C-alpha cells in the first residue's frame, strides 16, 4: 500500500536523525539496522507519481536504484559503527542525507497538510460557538423570559437542550483530531461517547415528534385543541430522554480509552465478536435515527398535503388556507435540510465499514470532517432558527 | 406586519384575476403602513394604483427598496476568534516552552501573536454589537475595546513591517546583519513599537464613549470640535501611516532583495545557502500580496462610507462590510509568517506524501 511507502519513508528519514542525536556507537547501529529494513521495504512498493507506470517501466528501475545506493552506503556507515567509529559512522550519513535527495526524492515528494488542519478547526469552532452559544441562549429566553407555557416552547427547549450538549463534545474530538491521542482519560471518553450518541437520538426523535405535533396543529385543530397541552408535551419530551437513555447507557457502558501505537484511543468496546456487534449497532442507527425518523415526518408532510387539499378542495378561507400551507411547506424545508446533513455521514459510516478508503488522504479527512459537522450543523441550526423565527419568540428578544 | 407582508407577496405572484390581486395588495399595503417605513407603502399604493388602471415589476422592486446573514456573519467571527486566538496562544507558548526566543525572528513572531491574539480577543464583543445593536457592556470596557482594537492594529502591522525590514538586512546586508539582528536588539525594536503605538491607544482609549443614539446604546469616538475634521484627520491618518506606508516599505525591502538575490545567483556561483534566501524573498512578496488582499477592502470601504451615504440596513452591504472586517483580523491573527513558523515547528505532523 501507498501508507506502508509513507511509513517506511517516515522511519528512514526519521532515524537519519537519530544519527546526529547519537552520542554513542550503540544508538548510531541501532538507527543504521532500522534504515536498512525501511529503504528495502521501499523500494519493493510504488510511488504515488508512478502509481501508472510499470513495474519494470526505467523511471520505476531508477526509484529502486536509489535504494541499492542508499543500502549500500548504510552498509558502509553500519561497518564503522560495529568498529566503534561514532565520528566515520556519523560523517557517513551525510552521503545519505544527499543520496536520498539526488535519486528517490524525485517520485517521493510531500506537501504540508496544516491548511486543512485549520480549516477543519476553524468549521468546528463555528458550528461549536453558533451551535452552543446559539442554544444555550434559545434556552435562557424559554426560561427568563417567554416561560414555556406553550407546547412548542417545550420542544424548542428541549430541541436547544439537546443541540447544546451536542456542540458541547465538539471542543474535545476538535483536539483529539489536532493531537491524534486522546488525552482527557475513560472518565471523560464516557462522558463524551455517551452525549454524542445520546443527544443524537434526543435531538433526532424531538425534531420527528416536533413535526408530528405540527401535524395534529394544521390536520385536527379541533382534536389538537386538547392533545397540544403543555402539560402533554412534557410527557412526550420527558420519554424521548428516558428512552434515549437505551442508546446512552449503553455506549457509556463500552465506551473505553484503550493504548494503539503508543497514542490513546477513545473508543467503544464492543462484545464478542467485536465487528459483528458493531456491524448490529450501525445498522439500527441507520434505520432508527435516519430511515423512521424520515418515514414519520414524510407522511407527516403527505398528510398535511392531503388534508390541505380538501380544505382548497371546499373553496372555503382564502386567508386559513394560505396560513397553514406555510407550515407544510417548513415540514418540506425540515426534512430536505434533515436528508441533505444526514445522509453524508450515513453513506460514510457504510462505505467506511465495507470498502477500505486510505483514512490518511487530504481528500478523504476534508470530506469525513465536512460530513461529521453536516449532522452537527442540522441539530444545533434546527432549534435556533425555529426559535428566531417563531413569532411569539421573537417578541421576547 | 408579518401576516400582511406575506399577503403583499403572495398576490404578487398571481384582468379578472390580475384586478383581484391588486385589489387585496392595496388594501394589505394600507394596513401593513398602520417615516421613511410608512413612505415606501405610499409609493407601493401608488403603484399599485396605477397597475389597476390597466407594470407588475415596478411594484416587485418598490417592495425591495437576515437570520441567515447574521448567522453567516456570528459563524466568520467565531471561526476567525478561535483559529485566531488559540493559535496565536499556540504561537507565544511554543516560542516560550520550546524555540525559547534565542534568535531575533523568534521575537518578532512572539510581538506578532501577542499582537494578533489581542486583536481577537475583542471579537467576542464586537460579534455581541452586531446581534443585539446595542452596546451593553459599558464605557468602562467601551475604551479598553475600541483602545486594544485601534493598539493591536498598529502594533500588528509594525511588527509584522519592521519584521520585513529585519529580514532584508539578513538577505542584503549579511556582514552589517551579524551586529544588527541581535535577539537584544530585537527586543528593544519591539519595546519600542508598543511603545510609539500607545500614541494610537492613549487618545483612542481617551475619546471611546458610550452615548445613546438611535435610542439604542453606542460605543464610539468622541472627536474634538470639530468633530468631522479630526474624524477625516484619524481616517487619512490610519489609511496612510497604517496600509500606504508599511505597504511601501516592505514593496520596497522586496524590491531591493529581488536585486541582492540576482547578484548572488552570478558573484557567489553554486550553493544551497543562496536558493536559501530566494524563499525568504518569496515568503516577503507573500506578506505584502496578503496584506493588500486583506486591508484594502476595509480601507476602501471606510472611505465610501465617509463620502458616499450607502444603506447601513442592506444586507448586501452587511455581508461586504463584515467580510471585510473579518479579512483585516484574519491577516494579524492567522498571518502568513505565523502560519509558516508552525509550519516550520508542527513539519512532521502536518507533512504527508502527496497521494
Ligand atoms: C473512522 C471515521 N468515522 C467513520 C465514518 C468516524 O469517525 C465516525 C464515527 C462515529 C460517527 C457517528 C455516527 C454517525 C452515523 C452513523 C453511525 O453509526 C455513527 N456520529 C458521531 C458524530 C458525527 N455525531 C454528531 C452529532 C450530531 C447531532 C447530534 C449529536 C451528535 C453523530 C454520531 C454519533 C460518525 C463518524
Ligand atoms: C460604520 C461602519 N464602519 C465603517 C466602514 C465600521 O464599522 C468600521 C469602524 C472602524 C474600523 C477600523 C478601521 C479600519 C480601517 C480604517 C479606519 O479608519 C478604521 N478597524 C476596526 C477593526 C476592523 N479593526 C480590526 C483589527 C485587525 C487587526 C488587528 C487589530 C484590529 C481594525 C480597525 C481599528 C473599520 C470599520
Amino acid at each position: 500500500t501507498m501508507a506502508d511507502l509513507e511509513d517506511n519513508w517516515e522511519t528512514l528519514n526519521d532515524n537519519l536523525k537519530v544519527i546526529e542525536k547519537a552520542d554513542n556507537a550503540a544508538q548510531v547501529k541501532d538507527a543504521l539496522t532500522k534504515m536498512r529494513a525501511a529503504a528495502l521495504d521501499a523500494q519493493k512498493a510504488t510511488p504515488p507519481k508512478l502509481e501508472d507506470k510499470s513495474p519494470d517501466s526505467p523511471e520505476m528501475k531508477d526509484f529502486r536504484h536509489g535504494f541499492d545506493i542508499l543500502v549500500g552506503q548504510i552498509d558502509d556507515a553500519l561497518k564503522l559503527a560495529n568498529e566503534g567509529k561514532v565520528k566515520e559512522a556519523q560523517a557517513a550519513a551525510e552521503q545519505l542525507k544527499t543520496t536520498r535527495n539526488a535519486y528517490i526524492q524525485k517520485y517521493l515528494r510531500s506537501a504540508s497538510s496544516l491548511a486543512l488542519a485549520i480549516a477543519i478547526t476553524a468549521l468546528y469552532s463555528a458550528v461549536c460557538a453558533v451551535g452552543l452559544l446559539g442554544n444555550v441562549l434559545v434556552m435562557f429566553v424559554i426560561v427568563r423570559y417567554t416561560k414555556m407555557k406553550t407546547a412548542t416552547n417545550i420542544y424548542i427547549f428541549s430541541l436547544a437542550l439537546a443541540g447544546a450538549l451536542a456542540t458541547s463534545t465538539l471542543p474535545f474530538q476538535s483536539a483529539d483530531y489536532l493531537m491524534e491521542t486522546w488525552p482527557f482519560g475513560e472518565l471523560l471518553c464516557k462522558a463524551v461517547l455517551s452525549i454524542d450518541y445520546y443527544s443524537m437520538f434526543t435531538s433526532i426523535f424531538t425534531l420527528t415528534m416536533m413535526c408530528v405535533d405540527r401535524y395534529i396543529a394544521v390536520c385536527h385543530p379541533v382534536k389538537a385543541l386538547d392533545f397540544r397541552t403543555p402539560a402533554k408535551a412534557k410527557l412526550i419530551n420527558i420519554c424521548i430522554w428516558v428512552l434515549a437513555s437505551g442508546v446512552g447507557v449503553p455506549i457509556m457502558v463500552m465506551a473505553v480509552t484503550r493504548p494503539r501505537d503508543g497514542a490513546v484511543v477513545c473508543m467503544l468496546q464492543f462484545p464478542s465478536p467485536s465487528w459483528y456487534w458493531d456491524t448490529v449497532t450501525k445498522i439500527c442507527v441507520f434505520l432508527f435515527a435516519f430511515v423512521v425518523p424520515i418515514l414519520i415526518i414524510t407522511v407527516c408532510y403527505g398528510l398535511m398535503l392531503l388534508r390541505l387539499r380538501s380544505v382548497r378542495l371546499l373553496s372555503g378561507s382564502k386567508e386559513k388556507d394560505r396560513s397553514l400551507r406555510r407550515i407544510t411547506r417548513m415540514v418540506l424545508v425540515v426534512v430536505v435540510a434533515f436528508v441533505v446533513c444526514w445522509a453524508p455521514i450515513h453513506i460514510f459510516v457504510i462505505v467506511w465499514t465495507l470498502v477500505d478508503i486510505d483514512r490518511r488522504d487530504p481528500l478523504v479527512v476534508a470530506a469525513l470532517h465536512l460530513c461529521i459537522a453536516l449532522g452537527y450543523i442540522n441539530s444545533s441550526l434546527n432549534p435556533v432558527l425555529y426559535a428566531f423565527l417563531d413569532k411569539n419568540f421573537k417578541r421576547c428578544f
